[PDB]
């Protein structure tokens, strides 16, 4: 198992514009494409990524390949960010791919906002950071998925993917 078959079982693949689980339009691997509302808003900015006028549908290649750009912006964030970058350099290598998770479907700033669950990796109080953890919007919202990522932080194994 790897980030990128982790994320792959968390978002899905979807070849045709959707809605994600927020009412936000969406393709491929989780990849949003714009908080608007229009699906005319939409459109635009799927051609505009791909390269071409796709008409709301793309190939699997297509999908893959926004998909690693992705997951390379999210490691690239995390990195540049002054508050995750401390924790990311912390861990092993399961846990990191937990937090790129975590980026990949929240972004920098909302990660960056979970201060003292942060503080609690960072030390490597692994119970405590998981009960703090699921006290969020994000945990009552997508509880499946997150109880997946908290699994990945309590126990640093992939067990909860298997
Ligand atoms: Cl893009
Ligand atoms: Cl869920």
């Amino acid at each position: 198992m790897n980030i990128f078959e982790m994320l792959r079982i968390d978002e899905g693949l979807r070849l045709k514009i959707y809605k994600d689980t927020e009412g936000y339009y969406t393709i491929g691997i989780g990849h949003l494409l714009t908080k608007s509302p229009s699906l005319n808003a939409a459109k635009p900015e799927l051609d505009k990524a791909i390269g071409r006028n796709t008409n709301g549908v793309i190939t699997k290649d297509e999908a893959e390949k926004l998909f690693n750009q992705d997951v390379d912006a999210a490691v690239r964030g995390i990195l540049r960010n002054a508050k995750l970058k401390p924790v990311y350099d912390s861990l092993d290598a399961v846990r990191r791919a937990a937090l790129i998770n975590m980026v990949f479907q929240m972004g920098e700033t909302g990660v960056a906002g979970f201060t003292n669950s942060l503080r609690m990796l960072q030390q490597k109080r692994w119970d405590e950071a998981a009960v703090n953890l699921a006290k969020s919007r994000w945990y009552n919202q997508t509880p499946n998925r997150a109880k997946r990522v908290i699994t990945t932080f309590r126990t640093g194994t992939w067990d909860a993917y298997k």
